[PDB]
């Protein structure tokens, strides 16, 4: 029962690093340049 993706951090520990989006059918999850620095 869902119409989209949520919210991820693939990082863990203190760390701020991989995503997802929330669309209809694109994109589920996945970092795409979110930090040049961590994954």
């Amino acid at each position: 029962k869902e119409h989209c993706g949520s919210i991820l951090h693939g990082t863990w520990l203190p760390k701020k690093c991989s995503l997802c989006r929330c669309w209809h059918g694109q994109l589920h999850c996945l970092p795409q340049t979110f930090l040049p620095g961590c994954d």
